[PDB]
């Protein structure tokens, strides 16, 4: 219980500190492929693609300041990133929809309206990512929930080719049991928003698992190679 409590302010704090919110970010905007979808705009491509590798970054960052995962073997450590990264990618971006504008923020403010979430990669995908974001705001999470929902999507099991998968499971325990215990607490009338939560997992792998298949096609529309650090996430 006292262990408990510091293990959601650590997961907390370390989502917060590598994901800035939606409120605390001065949002700006581009005219870019803005009113009609096209098959790719080069430049948003750019842009995304940029704010893509940044986020990974980040989002390797937050994986190391969770209790115990660098006590995990390095390759260890490396699979469930790659397993992960993109499930946390869209859990990310559609926690910053703004639904009034039909926009999504990224972490240097830059907010995209959908026909330009399309233009900038995200094509026949773009329709599900939006629909995805729409369905998480009705279970209104905070940030605390947001990490720790994060951290159990990376630290699981189940991922092929795990060296020490119960080292792992037992990793998760502690965090499946802080998700929960916040999210009573916080709404103690609204006693589904954890199994709620979980399911969400299963949704985020559905949309990860297609947003790999339109990397496949998006390559074809791209003048070069997609950035490293993606294509580490890729494969
Ligand atoms: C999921 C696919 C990826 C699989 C795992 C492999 C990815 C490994 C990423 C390790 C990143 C290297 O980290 C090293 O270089 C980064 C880039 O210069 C630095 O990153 C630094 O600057 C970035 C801006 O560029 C900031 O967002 C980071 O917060 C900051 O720490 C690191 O501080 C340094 O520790
Ligand atoms: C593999 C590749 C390149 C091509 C296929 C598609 C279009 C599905 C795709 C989508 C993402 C992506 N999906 O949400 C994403 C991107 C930037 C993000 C930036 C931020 C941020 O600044 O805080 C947060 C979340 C982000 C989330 C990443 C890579 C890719």
């Amino acid at each position: 219980s006292p262990q408990l409590e510091e293990l959601i302010t650590k997961v907390s704090k370390a989502h917060q500190e590598t994901f800035p919110s939606l409120c605390q970010l001065g949002k700006y905007t581009t005219n870019s492929s803005a009113d009609h979808r096209v098959q790719l705009d080069l430049g948003l491509w750019d842009k995304f693609s940029e704010l893509a590798t940044k986020c990974i970054i980040k989002i390797v960052e937050f994986a190391k300041r969770l209790p115990g995962f660098t006590g995990l073997s390095i390759a260890d450590q490396i699979t469930l990133l790659k397993a992960a990264c993109l499930d946390i990618l869209m859990l990310r971006i559609c926690t910053r929809y703004t639904p009034e504008q039909d926009t999504m923020t990224f972490s240097d403010g830059l907010t995209l309206n959908r026909t330009q979430m399309h233009n900038a990669g995200f094509g026949p995908l773009t329709d599900l990512v939006f629909a995805f974001a729409g369905q998480l705001l009705p279970l209104e999470m905070d940030d605390t929930e947001t990490g720790l929902l994060s951290a159990i999507c990376l630290i699981c099991g189940d991922r092929m080719d795990l060296e020490e998968p119960e080292k792992v499971d037992k990793l998760q325990e502690p965090l499946l049991e802080a998700l929960r215990l916040y999210a009573r607490r916080r709404r103690p009338s609204q006693p589904y928003m954890f199994p709620r939560m979980l399911m969400k997992i299963t949704d985020l792998r559905g949309i990860s698992t297609k947003g790999a298949e339109r990397a496949i096609t998006l390559k074809m529309e791209i003048p070069g190679p997609m950035p490293p650090l993606i294509r580490e996430m890729l494969e």
